[PDB]
């Protein structure tokens, strides 16, 4: 259109890190096709929102108040402190008040009502109606033991987030040849093309060529008749082209979005693996037209146009059901939930093992299947399960409806429950076999719904499509269907916030240059981190940006001296950031790292999952202390990460008494005391200790992180204890003797908070087990998403061993006691291993 409007298609590109016009490595319009189609969805919930709620997107839970929190509320009373500049007073609020109603106990208390209730140095409001207790801010408070500081301000311009203007014959495939530029290795070996029909990872028949020794050339020109027919083939189909010697792996769709059957020529760029993963699933094909392998392709053959059980028999059925949802399904089994479809779909948890069990490659079958989904009673009605709906977003289903039915289950999700899946959702996308999905289209919404929402959003999908060259893709057209609806408001944050981040790796990468990998740190690379800072500062660092983790938390200018290099491998870059926000409480400098090297994505997958494991134990009334800091990753092996203050390495603390690389029980309870300015302070950093020794000790024992180095694991001068670089003789979990010498056990004994501890751990242990299949299935999915080449069942299923599952409660208590043991006996001999 206009000149104007190139100009704002411009601004997209480098928003997003990818040029969505781009029309050079597709076959096909599926991405002007979903681009186009995301325009309703999206026009459909912005001009669907509230002006004014958007704006101020106020952060609320609907979960009740836990038990451990109603301690501190013990007189149901709360102390809100008022700021108006030089005024502020101390109104006391019951634990049920509304933030209209709490006005009114203020304005002529005191002695127009056109004013807001907004966090102090924060983008944080208070307002709705909804109870004052279910503010997350204000829960946040009650947990660390701190005041709730608000200002009186005039509420933020909903003028301001304004959206611009806007056949039976069975199926055959004639691979015709391949060709690649280099391929020079050491022995010579034999290479032939393997064809395979995909739906949900099964392979419905398999063809293979005729084995040729590799050269730079290979052509065959023959066809390949798979037995199933035109007619059978399932929506979502995929044609698996893959070249074993595997070496190279391409996919192309069998029916395309308009349920038109694929014909003609196709010239495939196909991906290499490192000598499954979802990459393993794409629908797009490699960029690098020069360097990757090709294969030429034709296709020329649209579509789509009583009885109750015996008591033995249904109790044989019931225990499929009532198996985790790593088992595999026997001949047997498989028959069993289908012949009974009718009473199988009476269990919500059965239909996991329900959708597997059915054929696809059968046209009966499906059409039977169609009409199960069309009497969905139970399902609809059902109490929403969270890892039950996880289940059929996976890559075992890509079936349309079967997969729609879950997003269904999403929809009764509030805002605080999407911040928690919100990682896990996105990262679900690259199983769908279309661009355009019900999914997609579901995080869209919610996040044009949610300024927060959408704020980490933004940053989930940013992160795959700079890294993630085979579903960038798909990604990049939901990014800018995205951006084009959160209005100008947050597209000025977002070019802010862009900026901000593009500019500092770049210095991230320079410093790291200019050092050798072994750690020493000279003044050099400490006066050219200086040199460097001191241009940033100036016209180039946009006045202030919003820290990417924390959107409330508004950064601005940079405390340059307080910046350094760690001495270590890989280096990063120390910053801490003035808050520009002037209405904050203290002098608090924001911590933030920049480093290259490690795969924050698998750093932002595990802290997600904890983020996750305390609501698990927060409705079960516990608190574990994880401290899961912020962290998101922006390109490929560089990112960003969030320093806690006060916070020192365990190891370190060892170097600060002991000796460089050579243990003392003693030292860590030492180091507690001298810090703590009083008794008191003490006592409840102590206690904070076990709470936060009992969190991460039960958490990383279950993802099998637990066997860590000494330097892997830090502790605040408060006692709060945190793992940090999750990277990627055995120890189950780190729990040495310095640590068991502060709860005041030594050497194998019994102490009040030894007793305690373990106390806390079981409780924590069996309350993640009444979770099983949550936690299950968001770890098949991390490994699947976020780790490399995984094994499709070792790495899998270590999780069904570290949850016990099978065993009962009683057996499990002892399970984990019993893994305790196993830390208590080697003590340090662990620690010092860690070198190889
Ligand atoms: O690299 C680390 C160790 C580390 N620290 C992390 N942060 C430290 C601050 O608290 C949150 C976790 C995360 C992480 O993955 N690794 N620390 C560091 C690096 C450069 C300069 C100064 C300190």
């Amino acid at each position: 259109m206009s000149e104007e409007s190139q100009a704002f298609q411009r601004q997209l590109t480098a928003l997003i890190g990818y040029d969505v016009t781009d029309v050079s490595n597709v076959h096909d319009d599926e991405l002007e096709f979903t681009r186009r189609g995301l325009v309703t969805p999206r026009m459909a919930e912005v001009a669907s929102r509230d002006p004014k709620l958007y704006a101020m997107h106020p952060w609320v839970t609907s979960k009740p108040l836990p038990e451990y929190l109603w301690k501190k509320i013990a007189n149901n009373c709360i102390f809100i402190v008022i700021h108006r500049s030089t005024t502020s007073q101390t109104i006391k609020v019951s634990p049920d008040d509304t933030p209209g109603a709490i006005l009114q106990s203020f304005f002529t208390k005191m002695a127009e009502q056109d004013f807001v209730l907004r966090v102090c140095g924060r983008d944080e409001y208070l307002v709705g109606e909804t109870p004052i207790k279910n503010f997350q801010w204000v829960r946040h408070c009650l947990k660390n033991g701190e005041e709730i500081h608000v200002v009186l301000d005039t509420p933020p311009d909903p003028a301001l987030d304004e959206v611009r203007k806007e056949c039976d014959r069975k199926f055959r495939v004639k691979i015709r040849g391949i060709d690649i530029p280099v391929l020079p290795r050491n022995t010579d070996l034999t290479v032939f093309v393997e064809a395979n029909i995909q739906h949900g990872q099964q392979v419905l028949c398999q063809r293979r060529t005729s084995p040729k020794p590799f050269t730079e050339e290979v052509l065959w020109n023959v066809w390949l008749e798979f037995s199933i027919k035109i007619k059978d083939l399932p929506k979502g189909a995929l044609l698996n082209l893959q070249i074993y010697c595997l070496l190279y792996y391409v996919n192309l769709l069998l029916i395309d979005h308009r349920f038109l059957l694929r014909r003609g020529e196709y010239v495939l760029h196909m991906w290499q693996i490192s000598g499954f993963n979802a990459d393993k699933l794409t629908s797009a094909t490699n960029p690098d037209k020069e360097n990757s392998m090709s294969i030429s392709i034709l296709l020329d053959n649209h579509p789509i146009a009583r009885a109750e059980m015996p008591n033995q028999l249904r109790k044989q059925l019931e225990a499929i059901i009532a198996t985790d949802p790593l088992n595999p399904l026997t001949a047997e089994d498989k028959e069993l939930l289908w012949h009974f479809r009718y009473e199988s779909l009476k269990h919500p948890k059965a239909y996991p093992k329900l959708f597997s069990s059915v054929k696809w490659g059968q046209q009966e079958i499906v059409a039977k299947t169609y009409q199960l989904l069309a009497r969905r009673e139970v399902w609809d009605q059902s109490a929403l399960d969270v890892g039950l709906t996880m289940q059929l977003l996976d890559c075992n289903f890509s079936d349309e409806n079967v997969r729609a039915i879950a997003v269904q289950k999403l929809e009764s999700l509030e805002d605080d429950d999407v911040l928690h899946y919100l990682l896990q959702l996105v990262q679900a996308v690259k199983f769908e076999p279309y661009h355009d999905s019900a999914l997609a289209r579901f995080l869209l919404k919610r996040g044009l719904r949610n300024k927060r929402i959408g704020h980490f959003l933004f940053w989930f999908l940013r992160s795959e499509i700079a890294q993630s060259r085979h579903y960038q893709q798909r990604f990049a057209v939901i990014l800018e269907a995205y951006l084009r609806g959160c209005g100008t408001a947050m597209l000025h944050d977002f070019t802010q916030q862009v900026q901000v981040i593009e500019m500092l790796q770049k210095v991230t990468l320079d410093i790291k240059s200019l050092s050798a990998e072994k750690y020493d740190v000279s003044s050099q690379v400490i006066s050219q981190l200086k040199q460097k800072l001191e241009n940033l500062q100036n016209s180039q660092l946009p006045e202030s940006f919003r820290v990417p983790y924390d959107p409330g938390l508004k950064a601005g200018a940079l405390a340059i001296e307080k910046c350094k290099v760690m001495a270590s491998k890989k280096k990063p870059l120390w910053l801490e950031f003035k808050c520009a926000d002037p209405t904050a409480l203290s002098n608090e400098t924001i911590g933030i790292i920049f480093k290259h090297g490690d795969d924050l994505r698998q750093d932002m997958l595990i802290l997600q999952i904890l983020r996750i494991m305390e609501s698990i134990w927060e409705t079960e009334s516990l608190d574990l202390c994880l401290l899961p800091y912020g962290c998101i990753s922006t390109g490929d092996k560089i990112g960003m990460i969030e320093i806690v203050k006060d916070a020192t390495t365990i190891a370190k603390i060892q170097q600060s008494t002991v000796g460089n690389t050579g243990f003392k029980d003693e030292v860590l309870n030492h180091w507690l005391k001298e810090k703590s300015p009083t008794e008191e302070k003490f006592q409840a950093a102590v206690e904070r200790f076990v709470y936060s020794c009992a969190g991460y000790c039960v958490a990383t024992f279950v993802l099998g992180i637990g066997d860590r180095h000494n330097d892997n694991i830090m502790i605040t001068e408060t006692g709060n204890l945190f793992h940090i670089d999750f990277g990627h003789e055995r120890v189950p979990f780190v729990l040495t003797p310095d640590f068991l010498f502060v709860m005041g056990t030594s050497g194998k004994k019994t102490s009040p908070h030894f007793q305690k501890f373990q106390d806390i751990c079981v409780k924590a242990y069996l309350a993640l087990r009444h979770h099983t299949n949550l936690l299950i299935i968001l770890f098949s999915m991390m490994l699947m998403t976020g780790m490399p080449q995984l094994t499709s069942k070792e790495d899998i299923e270590y999780i069904r061993d570290a949850l016990t599952v099978g065993k009962n409660e009683e057996d499990a208590k002892k399970y984990f006691l019993d893994q305790i043991e196993v830390c208590r006996d080697k003590g340090w001999t662990v620690q010092f291993n860690w070198f190889l």
